[PDB]
């Protein structure tokens, strides 16, 4: 039982960890003790903790630099197989969106930095550092924290342009039938501006169908939501998009859900909270677009929406972790990490709250053919259902 408030963390590059090599093994032993005493999911996951600890400890005993050490810690934490069992390390980055569509990897709208190095929209990444991209993904999943195989693959694909250690990366690209190679520096995250983009947007498709994108559950989502919701609230159909929503604040998910339900319902993560429909709750037909990326607060939202009976889900199964109460911990030598501490739970309808994506009502996948034409398969599907 955690009486104390959550500690602040420090975020380091692994090349710059404050501890010395003589301290590596003591530190790792403390990380493992903390995990065994506090991580709530390893028993239910049937993890072989004995073998994991020993494999990592053997490596820690041979580690010479803080980069060597930090990579082992990254692998250890990732081996806990939970989207919210994570390290706090910083990553070198090109701050770039990718598309991972039918198991192919594409540059999705190169930012100005990528444009400086000659990347083009929809360039297909064939290889990374000379390794065929599928092999690269499989070899890098060991550094990725995830509860499900699809999400682990997606997060790793989405790391094509970032690294805990690497400050340079090579790409082999397919561009209109030609193959080429490009070398790109990976920069500190503070090289790029923060996003001041809207968290929520809305527009009207075909005069009668509202479209509302909820990109995060972090503040200021409620203010952006309340500013744009009135544009669509009186339309007979509404498509809500959480495909790019990786979480934030679960209570913001609750606040938004109350606009889209018709009767009282307990919140899946905290069932003592009875969600009552807002006075200005929406009375039309609702569709919710989901993806493997959808996670955490966005997944508790998705689950509440699904279980309401008032929302049709379209897309891919979600990422597979509503949260389970992650908390930060710190070793005596300032190694910081976060792990869930809440026991495994199920929804009111028996759905496990971690370890499996929420299935949609209509499973629909983005295609490469549509991607090349800037067509959104899942959105087009939802519009089609409405127009039947």
């Amino acid at each position: 039982f955690y009486n104390d408030k959550q500690i602040d963390v420090e975020n380091f590059y692994i090349a710059e960890l404050p501890l010395t090599p003589s301290q590596f093994e003591e530190d790792f032993k403390e990380i493992h003790q903390i995990v065994m005493e506090n991580y709530s999911l390893y028993q239910a996951k049937h993890l072989n903790m004995d073998s994991l600890y020993q494999a990592c400890d053997a490596r820690v005993r041979q580690a010479q630099t803080t980069t060597d050490y930090g990579l082992i810690v990254q692998e250890y934490i990732s081996a806990l197989q939970c989207a919210h069992a994570i390290t706090c390390y910083k990553r070198y980055t090109a701050n770039q969106r990718v598309a991972f569509i039918e198991d192919f990897l594409f540059v999705d709208k190169p930012n100005d930095y990528l444009t400086e190095y000659g990347f083009q929209d929809k360039d297909r990444i064939i290889a990374i550092n000379g390794l065929p991209y599928k092999q690269w993904i499989e070899q890098n999943e060991k550094y990725t924290e995830a509860s499900t195989v699809p999400h682990r693959r997606l997060r790793t694909a989405y790391d094509a342009f970032r690294s805990y250690a690497d400050t340079l990366r090579n790409y082999t690209l397919l561009r209109g039938g030609d193959t080429l190679t490009v070398t790109l520096p990976l920069k500190q995250r503070d090289y790029f501006p923060d996003n001041e983009e809207q968290t929520v947007e809305s527009r009207i498709l075909q005069d009668s169908i509202g479209y509302l994108t909820i990109k995060t559950m972090m503040n200021p989502v409620m203010e952006d939501f309340k500013a744009v919701y009135p544009k669509v609230k009186d339309l007979p159909y509404l498509i809500i998009d959480v495909r790019r929503n990786g979480g934030g604040n679960s209570m913001n998910g609750v606040n938004i859900c109350k606009y889209f339900i018709r009767e009282a319902q307990p919140h899946c993560v905290s069932k003592s909270y009875i969600m009552q429909p807002e006075a200005d709750a929406y009375k039309g037909k609702i569709y919710l677009l989901t993806d493997t990326y959808t996670l955490s607060a966005a997944e508790s939202f998705t689950l509440d929406m699904k279980e309401s009976g008032n929302v049709t889900l379209i897309g891919e199964a979600t990422g597979g972790d509503t949260g389970n109460g992650p908390r930060p911990f710190c070793t005596k030598q300032r190694t910081y990490f976060r792990i869930p501490t809440r026991q495994p739970d199920v929804s009111s309808k028996g759905f496990p709250m971690e370890g499996i994506g929420i299935p949609p009502h209509h499973q629909v996948s983005q295609t490469v053919a549509d991607f090349m034409k800037d067509e959104d398969t899942v959105l087009n599907y939802a519009v089609g259902l409405i127009t039947e």
